[PDB]
């Protein structure tokens, strides 16, 4: 089925949900619960958020030891690097690549302000893992949470191993002198402030239009179920979002079955392949987010 | 430069039979809407010269009474669309009233189409360019919409909504494909806006895509309205006899809007009057 | 030791009143700079030349808006002028006869109808040459207008230029240019807040604007008297757009924009108290924003 349609470049099919983690004791932890509810969600061991004032060597060998381990058992562990203006990126990117044992699934870039600040973090992604013996490229996940990155998204989108393009609410919010009220920063104001339509939009258009998975913000509520599912259905239902951050692991299943296709949908997927390029996607995607293939 | 008037439906029709049909219903309606034979979706397999030769043939006939017969050829990545220009615009007696250019992923493929149609045209002794009917319904197309809106002899810039959603990787749900879905999830909103925005910022038309419903006259004009005064559509394709008079009508302009526009910003009160006219209203 | 002083890796956000008055005629700018004596400069006065000055009157009518801005009547100096927009053959001279006229009191101009970044650059040039030429120290601050297609399209290369402090939508002539395709319903409330192609335009200005550190300027309520009418105007494109000013055309509207635009009560104490203890751009604009639209400051 993947031999049949290539002409062309080929869809990324990467799970529903993305959990962020900052210590080694929640990284552990969310590798863990990968064995318990199976790779529907990837890891992304956080160093912008977790690492301390000067402990940012300390934490990047964390969290390259933690994606080397034996407890990294599905290889669905990424690392969030520090933004293009911190002193300590390179040093998060030589660390995580050269002591990630092979096993990084992705580099996650934050807070770029325009296309060159993506096009050089990639670039020294590319060198050091050149330099680090690895084959494949890493693949990079670049937030799109400023002015420029957001008016750069189609220039951002074009640029080589990025396979998602993640949605930073908060920090594009907080770059707007208050002309975005808090309000909009919670549903259903994400989904309906022309500011916030015109970001997501723009930026789902220029993922989707370069065969990038696009990925929403996190739902702040941490544990009903129900409030996690309608933001993830809007995010992929009124948006064309693929994939959703996840704080808490409560919001991973919520996230994930909002994700899912529909089971008949999938049913009907396999039948028409038993013999197509969509329902290959479907079926997929059925993979991905733990459903039964016939 | 002066705004083009054209007639507010355009009929597609790919066999002989309801080609000939429609120019027949052109006689009956009078020119309120144009007909595009569709040697994309008419064309058997791989008899395309066959039906090419009888698309020009049927453009070049006495059958086509009123000139307001178009080609919709094949994309750009197919082999047959240069055969299809060369036999259609040779072989149109220089009665083809446009080229449809359908799935174009940039704005190279554009000017390509649009680069050869313009050398045949003129190797064929054409006084006039041949317009051309730009299909945006792919990523790259709706990318580069403001630059494709920029080539010559473009006068309308067609919104494909079922091929624009089938490249989307199941993102855009199949409850968007229609009504009211397709005129209000965020994408597709974005991606008729902005061929809007950039058709009508280049003096072109910017056309919507079809009704999926083909008898029932209110939704047809349901639709027709929102794409006319929600998003600034001046045009609608048609793909059923029955969707032609619901859409022509949703497109006209008021009739008190006529009766003023005859009374005589001249600029504008001029395209209401021959809006009124190429839509069969009476002019006073 | 100044909040100013202490936040200067990047350009501040410039503050300005979230109201800015049109007035055409000597006795309506008289009028209005009083207002600003009454109300305090919770208003700007913009001087309009391009729908003031009559058929053959542009000198004389840039004569009388240049001496109105420089008098002792120009008691705020927050008076500025619409000039013509670039295709008109007087916006030079309006320029000539303001900047060399104004006493060094105007506020800013005002560039109406550019259909491309070229002619905004253009004016913004031919303004600083003749600011500079005038003995003005400081530049004049540029308010353009984006109601054209291609100012539109072109509203980010426009939002990156020199001297610019406000992008204002012109909801008119921007309906206007598009060959009847936007219906006149859609030049009022609800449908200038929710047609596809003027959701589009609105929100691509003040994108551009809020990138480039430039203030998102509203048009106007059409409804000059019904303060919840306007209230409700400014509160939507305040809250729904990002708009953080609205162009006035009767005095009436005045009160009802300033108040829809002002920060809470709530809000300004807080922001007080953390800049005390002293994110913090944010509070300091905050608190500016209060002084602005006439609020008691902590
Ligand atoms: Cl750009
Ligand atoms: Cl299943
Ligand atoms: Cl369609
Ligand atoms: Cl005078
Ligand atoms: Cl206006």
């Amino acid at each position: 089925n993947d031999a049949l349609f290539a002409g062309e470049k080929s869809f990324p099919v990467l799970a529903a949900c993305e959990h962020f983690a900052g210590s080694e004791k929640l990284i552990g932890k969310a590798m863990d619960l990968q064995v318990e509810y199976g790779p529907v969600f990837d890891v992304t061991c956080d160093c912008e958020d977790g690492a301390a004032a000067g402990q940012e060597r300390e934490h990047a060998e964390m969290v390259a030891r933690m994606i080397a381990s034996d407890r990294n058992v599905h290889g669905r562990a990424g690392a969030r690097i520090h933004d293009p203006s911190h002193p300590a990126w390179r040093q998060d990117v030589d660390i995580i690549v050269n002591g990630a044992g092979g096993r990084l699934a992705y580099i996650t870039v934050p807070k770029a302000t325009n296309s060159g600040q993506v096009a050089e973090v990639i670039r020294y992604i590319g060198d050091v893992a050149k330099r680090a013996g690895l084959d494949k490229p890493v693949p990079v996940h670049v937030l799109i949470e400023t002015h420029g990155a957001l008016r750069d998204v189609f220039q951002i989108a074009e640029l080589p191993n990025i396979e998602v393009l993640d949605f930073g609410l908060m920090d594009f919010v907080s770059g707007h002198h208050g002309a975005i009220p808090a309000a909009a920063m919670r549903s259903p104001g994400q989904f309906e402030h022309a500011l916030l339509v015109r970001a997501k939009a723009d930026m789902v258009a220029a993922a989707l239009a370069n065969g990038i998975v696009p990925a929403h913000n996190v739902c702040l509520n941490l544990k009903d179920a129900e409030v996690i599912a309608s933001d993830a259905c809007r995010a992929r239902n009124e948006f064309g979002f693929l994939r959703m951050w996840s704080i808490y692991p409560a919001q991973i299943q919520p996230i994930v079955n909002a994700m899912r296709p529909d089971f008949t949908e999938v049913e009907d997927a396999a039948g028409i392949l038993v013999a197509y390029r969509y329902f290959w996607e479907v079926l997929q995607k059925a993979k991905v987010t733990g459903m039964a293939v016939p």
